[PDB]
């Protein structure tokens, strides 16, 4: 097997549909050239095509590509694309979206995004076209699958989707938030924080959402969440105080998405520079039963290893009522 590049669309009807060799880089593939075998697949992502199915083998994605119809067009039958329910590719946009998380993680932080028991690095597994009508993505250890949506969400397969199921794995392997309490509103916030990243890594911006591209148009929801004012959507938080025990990890994870917006914003600070306090917390000061209080003294002692401005972040804290005099004893 050889390496190879690919060429086809991606997106879905709500935001538009692009090429892959015109508007965004060529995919990274390889190719078999003795049986004209491509696979969606390199070193860093594997795609695997589930086939509306609720197990795989997880094989790589293979479609033939013929020396004479290097660069290839994708999908089963060479031409680009691999529709379902009004998007494009979304096994295109897998493949890319890992190379973008992937990247940023390398590139902004000299970390792999995943790693296995060892500390080896861990391909990223993207499998996509899970289960029949199913509205959802998740992390399951060791690979992230993603729905193709219903009647009321495009195929789940876009940056910000992708890099919050990645995150969840990186928590995992880091900080090992648990997915409950308040730690797991922390655990959920964080990867609704890398969503946010994944998008400034590719295009210099991002939606401040989780998921508008991929709500129909006809759903009656703008988006999954909002980070600016996580209440908007109906029972979200926007400040610690308002938490409360049954409050799911969904709900609960506005305190620390508010609180990422709010610091992002603070004068001379940018979404990279509040990532990184994150992403430092995360590997080095979170510990799996976090409070918010406590997972605010870890952002603190990230900033302070990383020279960033302490006061510009307690005050982000106090804004939504974090108390972390508790840090200084
Ligand atoms: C970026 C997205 C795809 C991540 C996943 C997620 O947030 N999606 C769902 C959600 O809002 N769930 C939710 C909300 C409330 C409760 Cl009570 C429970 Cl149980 C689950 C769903 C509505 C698409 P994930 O965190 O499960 O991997
Ligand atoms: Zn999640």
């Amino acid at each position: 097997k050889v390496q190879a590049k690919g060429m086809g669309f991606g997106g879905n009807r709500k935001i538009g549909e692009y090429q892959f060799g015109k508007d965004l880089p060529l995919l990274e593939i390889t190719r078999d050239s003795s049986v004209e075998m491509c696979f969606m697949e390199n070193t860093d992502v594997k795609v695997v095509d589930m086939g509306h199915k609720y197990y795989s083998n997880n094989k790589p994605m293979q479609f033939t590509c013929k020396e004479t119809p290097k660069t290839y067009y994708t999908g089963y039958s060479a031409d680009g694309y691999d529709r379902d329910n009004g998007a494009a590719s979304p096994t295109n946009d897998a493949l890319y979206a890992g190379y973008v998380i992937k990247h940023m993680y390398h590139d902004w932080y000299g970390v792999e995004a995943l790693t296995k028991s060892d500390g080896s690095p861990m391909q990223l597994v993207m499998r996509v076209h899970y289960g029949q009508g199913y509205e959802n993505a998740y992390w399951d250890g060791k690979q992230m699958t993603f729905g193709d949506g219903d009647t009321m969400m495009y195929p789940l397969v876009s940056l910000g989707v992708g890099g919050h199921e990645v995150s969840h794995g990186f928590t995992e392997q880091h900080s090992g938030l648990e997915y409950f309490g308040q730690s797991g509103g922390m655990n959920e916030s964080f990867s609704d924080m890398a969503a946010q990243a994944a998008e400034y890594y590719s295009v210099g911006k991002n939606s401040w959402q989780i998921g508008p591209e991929i709500m129909k148009e006809d759903s009656g929801y703008d988006a999954l969440r909002y980070m600016d004012k996580p209440s908007r959507d109906g029972m979200s938080i926007d400040v610690a105080d308002d938490y409360y025990g049954g409050l799911d990890v969904h709900y609960s994870s506005g305190v620390y998405n508010h609180l990422f917006y709010i610091l992002a914003n603070q004068p001379n600070w940018n979404l990279r520079m509040a990532f990184d306090v994150m992403v430092k917390a995360n590997m080095d000061y979170w510990t799996p039963y976090s409070t918010f209080d406590e997972g605010g003294c870890g952002m603190l002692s990230a900033a302070k290893d990383l020279g960033y401005n302490l006061d510009d972040i307690k005050k982000s804290l106090s804004e939504v009522t974090i108390n972390y005099q508790s840090c200084y004893v």
